């Protein structure tokens, strides 16, 4: 956030799945629309594992 | 050898509608998937801008 090179990193690391930092994130969840989980992560969770609302759908995404 | 500082300003482009491109994205198109615009934008088109797909639901994203 106080740098140019944090500024960057921030960008780059957002795309990430925010459980495993391993993969892109490919999923959002409906209702809430969380942007969470690669394909692989999301495969365990019923319910957001942010906001804990009960997910409907795991949509896939495209993120590059 | 591309600057931190270009590599910055290529990924906050990046992270633009690609239809107003000055509000950051912030719809996910069912159910193509792709994320192309803001969500004021997200209200003039019915086929996704990218893949031409029908849209049937325009999710808000949350990050
Ligand atoms: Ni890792
Ligand atoms: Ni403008
Ligand atoms: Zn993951
Ligand atoms: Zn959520
Ligand atoms: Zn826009
Ligand atoms: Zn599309």
């Amino acid at each position: 956030e106080i740098s140019t090179e944090e500024q960057l990193r921030r960008l780059q690391e957002e795309k990430l799945c925010k459980i495993c930092m391993d993969r892109n994130i490919a999923i959002v969840f409906v209702p809430c629309g969380h942007l969470v989980t690669c394909k692989q992560c999301a495969e365990a969770v019923d319910k957001c594992p942010m906001c804990y609302t009960v997910i409907t759908f795991k949509q896939k995404i495209l993120m590059s």
